[PDB]
């Protein structure tokens, strides 16, 4: 009986660091953990390809969906099956925020593509590290659409999303994630 | 206006030879033609990703779709918009026969993915080079072969099914005769 958790937000919102800290917290409790990430957790070559080329949004989404399809089947589901807590730095919500709200693809089609790609795997909890694009540690209108897109997703699924102020000190954010998670272990 | 034609079949069916002979034939009639193909017509590098070992049928389809989405947008639709005859050696039916009939993916999901990927662009005619599957595992290739025949039965106006074991020049003459009314 595994537990699937995801972290979401702009690049530079603290995803990595908080994924790393949440893993250390679970290691400290003796709970087996698997840290992973998208894009590249399924097809690393999708990540590298897309560093240097820009494609239509449709094609970008489909490449990311291929990668996600492999990631789910070869990494996440097997980790869950072994009773691990599997933490993904980015998952489907990234595509919905970036390719959907950001680049304007229709959300119902994105979700229908995803339904087979993910085999319907949804995280139990998703932590959204929210901040404005100007506060991210690592064009402007686009990033605002993405940030507001994540907030919209979060509003629609208040039982799944936990929204944190990503401008808070690292350590504080980590303790809030822990408090949110304690009931589910 | 533009005219969109595709060729389909198993590898070794002759569909590539016929697509090339068709392009030459239409260009020798002074017709503007654009010859393209999948995979790789949209995203040349897709061919690398498709060679990935142990690739899931879903991931394989999604990669072909990503190429296909780029191919439609950047090559095919602009070609048609300039009034070219655009001929693709393989198009969406290849995925339906290989990833659907061959690898078992559900057709309705394949189609729903395809609806944005392709922007609903359908060929006017599709020439299927029907090749017995042993001439191209074997159980997989039978499924793909029969799948193509099913796709053809389902859309008998679009598909022209040709016997791929006929001499090349007889096949080309048959393709030409199917085209003469639209040209
Ligand atoms: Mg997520
Ligand atoms: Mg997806
Ligand atoms: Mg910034
Ligand atoms: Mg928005
Ligand atoms: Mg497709
Ligand atoms: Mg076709
Ligand atoms: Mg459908
Ligand atoms: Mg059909």
């Amino acid at each position: 009986p595994g537990l699937f958790l995801t972290l979401e937000g702009l690049d530079g919102s603290g995803k990595t660091v908080q994924a790393r800290r949440l893993a250390a917290f679970l290691e400290a409790q003796g709970r087996p953990v698997l840290l992973t990430r998208e894009p590249g957790g399924g097809l690393p070559e999708v990540r590298s390809l897309l560093l240097t080329q820009e494609l239509s949004p449709e094609a970008e989404y489909l490449l990311f969906s291929a990668d996600r399809a492999e990631h789910v089947r070869k990494v996440i589901l097997p980790g869950l099956a072994a009773g691990k807590v599997v933490i993904s730095d980015r998952y489907l919500d990234s595509s919905l925020a970036y390719q959907g709200y950001g680049r304007g693809l229709p959300l119902p089609w994105l979700r229908e593509v995803a339904r087979e790609a993910t085999r319907g795997l949804k995280p139990r909890l998703t932590f959204l590290l929210d901040l404005p694009p100007e506060a991210a540690l690592r064009g402007l209108e686009f990033f605002r659409r993405v940030r507001e897109g994540y907030l919209a997703l979060a509003r629609a699924e208040p039982g799944r999303f936990v929204v944190l102020d990503a401008t808070l000190p690292e350590e504080e954010i980590a303790r809030a994630i822990q408090a949110h998670l304690r009931p589910l272990l």
